[PDB]
């Protein structure tokens, strides 16, 4: 396993903790993504952060407006929060 | 550091090995991304894989057609290759 493969395995495992592992297509609901962000990005998000901030982030991620985000959307968010994307501006 | 933060740090470090660390905006050229994929995803890509396959992947990732991909585009690719995205179909 390369470092890249190990890192992806860890990111998938965190996604699995909050999503299902038994669903046909693994997705996070809005409340599940909020719990994930506050627990895993606790120095950028906290349970003190505005719930409106988290809600607006989810609405922009949930492009199809079904109330769920998939793994690809989730990791795009994490990568953008970490290496602060200029697309945010 | 959470598991998610550690995994992102590792993915950023791999990106840095092939991109610059001194450029204003860190990007990978086409040849740099190809080297990264063959070294870090060696059971999905190999130096035996068609160079045309890698070239078509880069052209679809390089959305602005400038010959470079950024970190967000790169990680979208890695996440799609790992958890095989149905968007590929
Ligand atoms: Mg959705
Ligand atoms: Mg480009």
């Amino acid at each position: 396993m390369s470092d890249t493969q190990k890192a992806m395995a860890m990111l998938i495992a965190t996604f699995h903790k909050y999503s299902g592992k038994e669903g046909d297509k693994l997705t996070l609901s809005k409340g599940e993504l909020k719990e994930l962000l506050t627990a895993e990005m606790s120095d950028v998000f906290g349970k003190t952060t505005d719930k409106a901030s988290l809600d607006n982030i989810f609405k922009d991620l949930d492009a199809n407006a079904d109330g769920s985000v998939d793994f690809q959307e989730y990791i795009t968010l994490i990568a953008c929060i970490t290496m602060l994307c200029n697309e945010f501006f």
